[PDB]
């Protein structure tokens, strides 16, 4: 089964009368034709006017621009895609419909406004002055000429685990977890539990609530870098795809390099090719990587909270150092 299938997606949205729903939402405007986003212009969704300022990214089937909601002063990201990505709007609506935790609401991108044309969509969400984890990771390395501090990475990993855990509890697989898809929304606090990260870009996410209990998938990313362990080994997967993505992000933060996964010869166990330095919290990181990469079946996922506990315990051994490291990290962010 391939859960990214365009015709399946159309079928699913039609099965729940999605168009009839979004036609009623005051923050969604249906239009005939959506203009291509262009720098230094303005855009309206109903009564709300936005400055469209600068290009962030521009691909074959869309672009991202930074702008501002004039009334609020709120800096926004404008994401344009062709053809219209109704599915992304659906996932985001469902996430915010299923949330209960006050703690977790800022942890997921919210589509503030939607302009939906025959040809393309534009989704408006919050812009971060600090950028994605990629941008932060690279800025830190640029300034310090060192990798991100191990304990700062533990703190961020604990947060990412909490965000993914709550997402999976809602029956949603993000399906494209990478350092680009966590934004840092505000500086870190010394308390591992307040979230400063936000997961974004639900454009290819999977809603498990639309499938039977016990549904699995066996679609395989052709690209080997994005192949999760099950895809490499002729096996079904569900939530493992995100847990693989999670490790890949932890790997980039820790090492400044992208993750390559191999079997730990002569075991059948998959681990990153990179050896965790002995002076790191080696046993802990190896536990985390092994647990998240090597899952028996789709019936039971590893306990992500137990992993958070492991990280908190390590953070607790050096409270003074960690506060200093966080302080230094936040200063680099300014």
């Amino acid at each position: 089964f391939n859960p990214f299938n365009v015709e399946l997606i159309s079928s699913l949205l039609e099965s729940i009368d999605f168009s009839m729903y979004i036609e009623k939402l005051p923050h969604c405007q249906l239009v005939g034709h959506v203009k291509r986003l262009h720098p230094n212009t303005h855009l309206e969704v109903h009564n709300e006017k936005f400055e469209v300022s600068k290009m962030i990214g521009k691909g074959a089937y869309g672009s991202v621009y930074v702008g501002k909601h004039l009334k609020s002063g709120k800096k926004v990201a404008l994401k344009q895609e062709r053809p219209t990505n109704y599915w992304e709007f659906y996932i985001c609506l469902e996430i915010h419909s299923r949330l209960t935790s006050e703690q977790m609401i800022p942890s997921y991108a919210h589509i503030d406004y939607a302009l939906v044309g025959n040809n393309s969509s534009v989704y408006i969400s919050e812009f971060s002055d600090y950028g994605s984890l990629i941008g932060v990771c690279n800025k830190v390395k640029s300034v310090t000429n060192r990798n991100m501090d191990e304990y700062v990475v533990m703190h961020l990993s604990c947060q990412m685990l909490d965000i993914v855990d709550h997402l999976h509890a809602m029956g949603i697989i993000h399906a494209d977890i990478k350092p680009d898809n966590f934004l840092l929304m505000k500086p870190i606090c010394a308390d591992p539990n307040e979230v400063s990260l936000q997961l974004i870009d639900f454009g290819v996410s999977i809603d498990m609530k639309l499938f039977p209990d016990n549904q699995t998938f066996n679609y395989v990313h052709h690209d080997d870098l994005f192949k999760c362990i099950e895809m490499r080994t002729g096996r079904p997967w569900t939530y493992q795809l995100d847990l693989y993505g999670l490790v890949s992000v932890m790997h980039v933060l820790l090492f400044g390099r992208y993750m390559e996964v191999v079997q730990r010869s002569p075991s059948t166990i998959w681990m990153p090719k990179t050896n965790v330095p002995r002076y790191f919290q080696r046993t802990m990181w190896e536990n985390i990587f092994r647990t998240l990469l090597n899952i028996r079946d789709c019936r039971t996922m590893p306990n992500l909270q137990q992993l958070r506990t492991q990280l908190k315990c390590a953070l607790a051994e050096k409270e003074k150092y960690v506060a200093e490291a966080i302080s230094k990290f936040n200063t680099i962010l300014q």
